């Protein structure tokens, strides 16, 4: 049921990008390749890496580019905040459409886990509302991309830099600034205090309704400010009017208004599943929007 | 540990929509030939029990609407194999991958890409269940969706997408045509056997516990496979074939457990249960991980 956008568009634009003893992945695009700017460090410069400084000792001959058994010249290097922009001499046939977006939390991607440039799996993520995200990634995967798909056309939206010593993983936006307050320094970092997606919770709860599970449902019913107060007070995240109206198309076609609803969640919350699941899980499932959810029922 | 899809686009290369009349499903266009599930041919009053070899010849090749996209692609033969139709066409498929067509086992995993009128909607990982069905994600029009696995440059395909069954789940046939389990391409009332769990996976899932340094459930005792499958079979898990045995080997090296070993210690779990306590973040054994998942995420 979780469910990931076909990845093969982004396939084609995956490259290998190597410095030194560092080898890490590129996104090709047009006459341009992105990657993680921390490739340019050594052992040494990780710790705390002046980048400006280390960049400008580089030189384009210093970057490796491979696109399977072909290396591209790189003719031009420059930085945008914690990325790097190298320039090549030929253009990528296959780049499509495509646009450069930054996600909020609680929105869903779909990312394309690569190691030395080659394809490995394809999974969906969420941007946790503390701006880490829950990913599978090891050694190697820098420079693999998150990303959406609309009509035809490819909005990135994720770089991926680091692990953090929670195993949660982070990164940046196309344009190299990081979601959340993490550093590319080879540092132990910890996020803030990681909240639940309510309305996220909330659709999928509707989801396990459109496919014939209901026994968390309940007559009850509650206000948006009542149930806020209970949610806050179980770490989830605030329900906004936006989110109600959004979930809209879900109550229409089950019949089961928001606030009834965040009604049977309030329960869930204070209750317990006490043994039962719901669409498998035995935990409540905050990675599924509302679109995510209409999209595949 | 998550849910994790081989990468789609050698399958998107493939994918084109099948049409006789007004009905469309996709098929997979692999060299010169379009492999489509048979019930392509079928209008509603013939659905209920279609008489295939009657109702193909009557067809012709220029009854087959094939496209890849809004192109049309010429139909220039056309046979039936078991409950597949392969209509060879004028072009061979530039974008054609390696591949190889494999008939998987109960417990084994494979990703789906879905897709309606041709076009990919979406990927994602799906379990063969031991009743030889899959909990997937299929609206109508989303027959043909097939499901493989890729090693090193080569795709295997494993499943087409036919039919959803009175309880949600699904059914389908391997490339070549033959249904996974009892079930036939009719528009009948069909029931599967009851779903049991899928022991292999559920000690894949141990193991990749043991790993990651969660290891409270290991004991000092063994057991014979004979011993822990008649056990296994009071509580509604599959039994241990030698297959499964030996696909756990890798692991069994890496942690130094071996398989009766891990099997004991499920055991004692089945058993005595798990006392308030989690594995890997869970107190649910999760059952559609296996051993080569485990791998890839492991290592
Ligand atoms: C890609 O280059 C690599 C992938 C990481 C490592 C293994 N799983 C992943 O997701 N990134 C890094 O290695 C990154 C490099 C720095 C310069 C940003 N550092 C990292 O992932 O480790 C962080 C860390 C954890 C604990 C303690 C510590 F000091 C640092």
């Amino acid at each position: 049921r979780k469910m990931a956008f076909p990845s093969g568009k982004v396939e084609g634009c995956m490259v290998q990008v190597t410095c030194g003893t560092t080898t890490l992945n590129g996104l090709w695009l047009d006459d341009v390749v992105y990657c993680p700017r921390h490739v340019i460090c050594t052992s040494e410069d990780m710790l705390n890496p002046n980048y400006e400084d280390l960049l400008i000792r580089k030189s384009n001959h210093n970057f490796l580019v491979q696109a399977g058994n072909v290396q591209l010249r790189v003719i031009g290097h420059s930085m945008q905040n914690c990325v790097l922009k190298l320039k090549v001499d030929t253009a990528n046939p296959k780049t499509p459409k495509y646009k450069f977006v930054r996600i909020q939390p609680g929105q869903t991607f779909s990312v394309l886990a690569c190691y030395n440039g080659s394809p490995s799996g394809v999974y969906q993520c969420a941007m946790r509302p503390n701006f880490t995200i829950k990913g599978s990634f090891l050694n190697g995967s820098c420079g693999s991309v998150g990303f959406n798909i609309d009509y035809d056309c490819v909005s990135f939206c994720y770089m991926h830099h680091m692990e953090l010593p929670t195993g949660v993983h982070a990164g940046t936006d196309l344009e190299g600034n990081f979601y959340g307050p993490f550093v590319d320094r080879q540092t132990a970092q910890a996020a803030g205090t990681d909240t639940t997606i309510t309305v996220n919770v909330l659709a999928w709860l509707y989801a396990a309704v459109i496919n014939g599970d209901r026994w968390f449902l309940n007559r009850f019913t509650t206000t948006l400010n009542d149930f806020n107060l209970v949610a806050m007070k179980y770490n989830y995240e605030p329900l906004t009017q936006d989110h109600v109206d959004i979930l809209g198309p879900l109550s229409a076609q089950t019949g089961i208004a928001v606030l009834d609803m965040c009604a049977s969640l309030k329960e869930l919350l204070q209750n317990g599943m006490n043994g039962r699941t719901i669409l498998g899980s035995a935990l409540l499932e905050d990675e599924f929007t509302p679109f995510d959810v209409v999209r595949q029922c």
